[PDB]
């Protein structure tokens, strides 16, 4: 249901072993961890959830930019690229990184 | 200013209008805390959010309210809004533009800092 892709702009890559966590808006208005791991060599990262898990709802993918550009040897601007959306009743997120620009882009299909 | 936010949108080639923006600073015990707030001219700009002597060294966060945007547009959006989180002044002070390309589906965001 829910996959997301990293590509990097500066070398023309898939940007690999990058971490991204998923979080659901609680009831409380505060962010559950719902879901996380690290890209692939293809700069994919796929498993993160079920059909059955994956209801409707908030949520947040938290991309950490900043600890990729770090392991390159490159100065980067923002903390982390965030990405919020609301889940409505297959969802890819998507992201081109620079280090002073993000951006991100939902692939919706059936 | 030390601190402006530039709003485009990219189905109508314009300025994004009437875009209202919310800066939050997070504070000692990590939370986030009001800053400004302000929303986008006829240009796409917002200025006037801060001065030089409130706008010190943090971690700073820049909500852009897109979805209202594109709901008044009689349009639904995929995002909730796009943020825009880093880091201020931390080698002494810089001014700081952020820019924000909006499509329903998809955003891109810029940062220019000069000193
Ligand atoms: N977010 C995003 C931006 C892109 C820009 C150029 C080409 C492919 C892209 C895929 N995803
Ligand atoms: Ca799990
Ligand atoms: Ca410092």
């Amino acid at each position: 249901p829910l996959m997301v892709k990293v590509l990097d702009a500066v070398r023309g890559s898939p940007a690999i072993n990058v971490a991204v966590h998923v979080f659901r808006k609680a009831a409380d208005d505060t962010w559950e961890p719902f879901a996380s791991g690290k890209t692939s060599e293809s700069g994919e990262l796929h498993g993160l959830t079920t059909e059955e898990e994956f209801v409707e709802g908030i949520y947040k993918v938290e991309i950490d930019t900043k600890s990729y550009w770090k392991a390159l040897g490159i100065s980067p601007f923002h903390e982390h690229a965030e990405v919020v959306f609301t889940a409505n009743d297959r969802y890819t997120i998507a992201a081109l990184l620079s280090p002073y620009s993000y951006s991100t882009t939902a692939v919706v299909t059936n």
